[PDB]
């Protein structure tokens, strides 16, 4: 029972997925690297398979500085606590993987890290991600006529609903752990997600039709509560940042390399039908005003212009 006050230091982690998903692998890598680097003793207890909830639960736990110490979070699942952070990977921000890489390789997102720590008391310790989010639906959704009034789940950050509303869909902010049933019972027609999570959680079972809208390339901060991070001894803080950086690099090389491979696995297995979206590039035009407006609202117009 008895731990070190800031025998061992115990850091609790959470993942929504099993051991086969890139996020869980990234968190394992993080734990491995802290152990390698820290001339000291630390114990990690990673709770998998969504045993501790989903990201909307995790972010409140980290803000409170209890329950869990570290995890990975989507920017658009953190909007309640830091309204600017969804800019980090909002839909249609990145042109392609090269663009996305040029961002994560810089320190250009620093202002958003700073806001998250100041407003939400959550410390970014590295970046994973690299999945490409596409529409996944019960029936094919392949034209703007199909998309008009298309009922779909979005994450809760305002920008997600605003983007898909601009594309003429009917977005709904439904909990991630309720999506499968909401589709299966016809409440919504689909959602949007990247290959690795679709495969790992078997969302193809209810939504077999994937449309290549390629509307987000994920940026997924590895996060520790500010309360825990700031409590750690100074040498361990520095190790956590180095470990986090390297683990993020590992995770995003991994997920980005596997994304197309996993789409093909699901096609080959007869689990997904993959379709292009007709006149997809018209989406870029339609989405600009919403993007510009959001950046202006949060006072990040200069930061957005840079990224583009
Ligand atoms: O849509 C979600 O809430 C989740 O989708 C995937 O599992 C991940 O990208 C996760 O971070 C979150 O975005």
């Amino acid at each position: 029972h008895h731990h070190h006050h800031h025998m061992e230091t115990v850091l609790r982690g959470a993942s929504m997925f099993d051991e086969e998903h890139a996020f869980t692998k990234t968190l394992r890598k993080f734990e491995e690297l802290v152990d390698e680097k820290y001339d000291g003793d630390v114990t990690f207890d990673l709770r998998l398979n969504g045993e501790l909830g989903v990201e909307s639960d995790y972010v409140t736990f980290l803000n409170q500085g209890v329950a869990i110490d570290y995890t990975i979070l989507a920017p658009s699942n953190m909007a309640k606590f830091a309204p600017s952070i969804p800019l980090m990977d909002m839909p249609f921000l990145f042109r392609d993987l090269d663009h996305w890489n040029a961002v994560l390789s810089s320190d250009v997102l620093a202002p958003l890290e700073d806001e998250l720590l100041e407003k939400a008391d959550i410390k970014i310790v590295g970046y994973t991600g690299g999945g490409t989010r596409n529409l996944l639906s019960k029936q094919p959704v392949v034209t703007f006529d199909d998309l008009k009034g298309h009922k779909m789940r979005v994450m809760g950050a305002p920008i997600q609903a605003q983007i898909f509303q601009a594309l003429t869909a009917a977005p709904s902010a439904i909990a991630y752990n309720e999506v499968y049933n909401a589709i299966q019972t016809g409440v919504i027609a689909g959602f949007e997600n990247e290959a690795a999570s679709i495969q790992n959680l078997k969302f193809y079972e209810v939504a077999p039709n994937l449309t290549l809208t390629r509307h987000s390339i994920t940026v997924r901060p590895i996060v520790m509560s500010g309360k825990t991070f700031n409590s750690l001894p100074a040498d361990l803080q520095a190790v956590v940042l180095e470990a986090g950086e390297e683990a993020g690099a590992y995770g995003r090389e991994l997920e980005s390399r596997e994304d197309g491979v996993k789409l093909q696995e699901m096609v080959d297995a007869g689990q997904l039908t993959v379709s292009e979206f007709e006149n997809r590039d018209k989406m870029l035009e339609m989405v600009k005003p919403v993007q510009d407006a959001y950046a202006a609202e949060i006072g990040a117009s200069d930061l957005l212009e840079a990224v583009r």
